[PDB]
């Protein structure tokens, strides 16, 4: 019984921690892709228009 | 004692599953938080990087 019990323990701690690192990396990644996405279109609008100015 | 100690254990290791899955998703929401921050921070100094270039 007390076998059985670890066994069960074992697999539903695991699942947790498997279950806590997908949802933790997805949010940085998440995160990452909408910060990097705005700062490369920032400079790609300013760079397209200071040309214009400038010349 | 021991086979009435056996099913406490059973129970035991029910109860302390459930505490470890509660326990995964708490650290997965602290650690997402922290760990989005960090990505963004990095991208602040990109998007401040991105933008210096620009200029």
């Amino acid at each position: 019984e007390q076998l059985a019990n670890a066994r069960r323990d074992y697999e539903a701690e695991i699942a947790r921690a498997r279950q806590e690192a997908a949802k933790i990396v997805a949010q940085a990644q998440e995160r990452a892709k909408q910060q990097e996405a705005e700062i490369i279109a920032q400079a790609r609008r300013e760079a397209e228009r200071l040309k214009e100015e400038a010349r």
